[PDB]
């Protein structure tokens, strides 16, 4: 079921595109396009996602001048690496990790697809990449088959890519710590914090699962044999702020996705909602109620990351 959320999550972000959300040409490559129709409280809630999540990295990499290392667990078919390229804004290195499966799909469209694997070798130090397995290295690109759960394992991987633990290094779990135990996700945590003296971590989860509506998502899900495992975090922005700082880190913000969406550009706002029409805004108040983003730092009062923002 957890692995299946890889497939869900692209799906439903090519859609998004598809209908003109934001711009990614290379997110075909690695999922089909849906054909059904779906609620616009659905890819208002993606778009926000995305943004606020994307509005994190970019003023990580303008206060480390790229200086850095980016970090997405649990990173699915994410386009980032190159979308950021295109934007010329390269870290040092990027890495990303997924379940060994999840990543041997990827590494097969990158394999099949020039658009994709042509970038990465532009920047490599190679005239080819080695792909076998569960593993691509590349100078700038790095995707890793690991469990998350396997802390030996991650760690393990991550240096035989030459992570260095001396770059300021962001961190990503986009929609990922909730499929684990809050055991796992706190030693997760931890150990991201140990790892790292100058760092920042971003979380993308549900939050305020404890009323009706939140129980109704939760059942949803687990009918798709799919469990919610570290839901309890998911109680408030207070819980999701605490795991943070009761994990190693120094700072903790978070905000619900309304606060977020109500906070967006006006030009962004009437841009968006110029794509589809809505007619409750209870649906998407309740929906975006019960999604947050949440970031953390340590040791960032030299490169001022205490003052990032979305
Ligand atoms: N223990 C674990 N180890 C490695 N990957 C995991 C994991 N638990 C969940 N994941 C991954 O987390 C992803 C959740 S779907 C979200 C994908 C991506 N971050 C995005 O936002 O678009 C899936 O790809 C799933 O395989």
């Amino acid at each position: 079921g957890v692995r299946g959320t890889c497939e869900d999550a692209s799906l439903c972000k090519r859609f998004a595109v598809s209908i003109g959300y934001w711009h990614d040409p290379y997110i075909q490559h690695f999922v089909r396009l849906s054909k059904e129709r779906k609620a616009p409280e659905i890819n208002r809630g993606y778009f926000a996602r995305v943004h606020g999540v994307s509005q994190l990295i970019k003023a990580f990499l303008r206060k480390t001048e790229c200086h850095c290392q980016i970090v997405n667990l649990g990173a699915g078919m994410d386009t980032t690496f190159w979308r950021l390229k295109d934007e010329d804004l390269l870290s040092s290195k990027y890495f990303e990790v997924d379940f060994p499966m999840i990543v041997t799909r990827k590494l097969h469209s990158i394999k099949c697809k020039p658009p994709l694997s042509s970038p990465i070798l532009e920047l490599h130090s190679e005239d080819t990449l080695q792909m076998d397995g569960h593993i691509l290295d590349s100078k700038r690109y790095a995707v890793i088959g690991a469990d998350l759960r396997d802390l030996s394992e991650l760690e393990e991987k991550l240096k035989k890519c030459n992570m260095n633990t001396q770059l300021p290094t962001l961190l990503i779990a986009e929609c990922v710590l909730v499929y684990m135990t809050p055991e796992q996700s706190a030693n997760l945590l931890k150990w991201a914090a140990n790892s790292f003296e100058r760092a920042m971590f971003i979380n993308y989860e549900q939050v305020n699962m404890g009323d009706r509506f939140g129980q109704i998502m939760i059942e949803n899900l687990r009918r798709r044999q799919c469990d919610l495992a570290g839901v309890e975090t998911c109680k408030s922005l207070e819980s999701q702020k605490e795991r943070l700082l009761s994990n190693g880190w120094e700072t903790a913000s978070a905000v619900d996705m309304m606060e977020l969406y109500n906070r967006l550009p006006r030009a962004e706002v009437s841009r968006i909602e110029s794509l589809e029409f809505l007619d409750e805004m209870e649906l998407l108040e309740q929906l975006m109620r019960h999604y947050c983003l949440c970031w953390a730092t340590k040791g960032g009062n030299e490169l001022g990351l205490k003052e990032i923002t979305y």
